[PDB]
């Protein structure tokens, strides 16, 4: 039986108290955006971006530009989180998150709904 990974994500955290912060990580990490170990270099970056591009979030000539802005953001985001304490869970993809919205040409909606459309491509 296989499942997109916001319901996979759902059910591993339905009796966690840190719920809303680990769905959403669980879920980049199913998506590729985020590694395993946490970390966010070439290899998330080339997959995050071709789905935003694919699903016309940004326009296609700005793939280099949305690039740049993601290995910025996976620098601050580790940046972000070398002082946060042990039991901080999940924060990687949420700091990123915020981060990679910080650039004034990604429109929040849109990269909502192409990463749920996404979301329904993915069996697992």
């Amino acid at each position: 039986e296989f499942e997109n990974p916001s319901k996979k994500c759902e059910e591993k955290f339905k009796n966690d108290a840190s719920k809303m912060a680990c769905i959403p990580h669980c879920k980049y990490q199913y998506y590729g955006f985020v590694a395993m170990d946490n970390n966010i270099a070439k290899p998330e970056i080339r997959t995050f971006s071709n789905v935003l591009i694919k699903y016309n979030v940004v326009d296609k000539s700005l793939k280099a530009d949305i690039r740049k802005i993601m290995h910025e953001c996976a620098k601050k985001v580790k940046k972000q989180a070398r002082e946060d304490s042990h039991w901080l869970n999940c924060r990687t993809t949420i700091n990123y998150y915020r981060c990679i919205l910080t650039d004034k040409r990604i429109g929040p909606q849109r990269f909502d709904r192409a990463i749920q459309e996404y979301d329904k491509t993915i069996n697992i």
